[PDB]
C-alpha cells in the first residue's frame, strides 16, 4: 500500500 511517509506528509 501507500508508504508510511505518505501518511506523515499527508497531514504535514
Amino acid at each position: 500500500d501507500v508508504p508510511k511517509s505518505d501518511q506523515f506528509v499527508g497531514l504535514m
